[PDB]
């Protein structure tokens, strides 16, 4: 098919509202916006979680086939989880004038202690984009996993690639950042692992 | 070091949740303590996290002629960082009370786009973004006639699998619920072509 139809310019964005202002924001996005049917929107308010966008890192090492899991409490999960402790990706938030691979290289050293190779971006997603603006880039990284070690309270892991993609098909993993690079990594680790090597 | 293939919800406690925003959504500072993974609790943290509720998902799969069905419509908080609000996505809506995911998922399959649904099975569950907000997310795939589907301003795109996924590839289809589910079906849609047929 032809994908979308409309772009920013069919979008016309009155004003923002800054609701709370905290660690994090919760915006008001007052907007008018184009129709597929041709005329234009009424004027439509939105609340918008904002709290910046993030870069990640899926930690794999290709000699060993394994990746390297950091685990840490994210209270968030308490309600809907069975334990809030949760095995992630190597991630942090990208400031002003920082590049993904930039922020990405530096938290994979200081939350894991990983020396990173090369890269290569897997891809970049939008978390939820019906209630936050947050955008999260995701890399894959050459790393030596035998070289792991842990430190927030943070424990690091190294597993399979086979156990982590199997974790993922059981719940085990269950936060978006990991299952996207790990759902990637089973369909692109054959020729991950013939182009690092 | 590192651990190579822990606490549960007695190793924290959340002492208040207090109310930042409310509005449609709402903001809360969760106060809690939790164990530390080298002996002892922590002392009180607080973190901000964004309260939505939570959604179930649908892919609609057409195993007979291997297509998706999408569905388009504006997301302004994706206005900062793509290249247009307008976003491809997987039919969904919120959860309330006492509703299960499949009705749910069957519900909205039917109002965004028109489809009845045959047979489904579970793709996953997912935290959207566990720092920062407690939205669950829950995945089914369902079972379509892609050729009936028609259709909060929305259009319904009806494209082969393989398009679908090159568009996530491309990153034209970048939105957390999408890329999960289509790259859960790239993995699986050798098998699940054979059981629904
Ligand atoms: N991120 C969001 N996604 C979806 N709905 C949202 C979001 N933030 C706020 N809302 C709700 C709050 C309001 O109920 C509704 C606003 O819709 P809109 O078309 O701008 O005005 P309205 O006059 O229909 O609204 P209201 O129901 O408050 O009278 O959207
Ligand atoms: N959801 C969140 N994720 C990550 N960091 C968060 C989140 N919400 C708030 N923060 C940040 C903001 C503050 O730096 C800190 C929250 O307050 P808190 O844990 O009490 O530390 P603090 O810097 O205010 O010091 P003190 O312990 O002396 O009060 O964490
Ligand atoms: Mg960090």
């Amino acid at each position: 098919q032809q994908g979308i139809t409309f772009s920013k310019n069919d979008v016309e964005i009155i004003a923002r509202e800054t609701l709370y202002r905290g660690f994090f924001s919760l915006d008001l996005y007052r907007f008018r916006h184009r129709l597929f049917n041709g005329g234009m929107s009424g004027e439509i308010t939105r609340e918008i979680f904002e709290r910046g966008h993030a870069a990640v890192l899926l930690p794999f090492d290709p000699v060993r086939d394994e990746v390297v899991l950091v685990e840490q409490i994210r209270i968030a999960a308490y309600d809907t989880s069975e334990s809030p402790w949760l095995l992630e990706m190597v991630a942090g938030m990208i400031e002003a004038g920082e590049t993904v691979e930039d922020v990405a290289r530096r938290e994979a050293l200081e939350e894991a202690g990983l020396e990173v190779g090369r890269t290569k971006p897997i891809l970049s997603y939008l978390a939820s984009p019906g209630g936050t603006s947050e955008r999260l880039s995701i890399l894959v990284g050459e790393v030596d996993a035998s070289t792991a070690k842990g430190i927030e309270d943070i424990r690091v892991h190294v597993v399979s690639r086979e156990q982590a993609y199997q974790w993922v098909e059981e719940g085990k993993i269950d936060n978006a950042a990991s299952v996207i690079a790990l759902q990637w990594l089973q369909l692109h680790y054959h020729n991950l692992r013939n182009e690092w090597t």
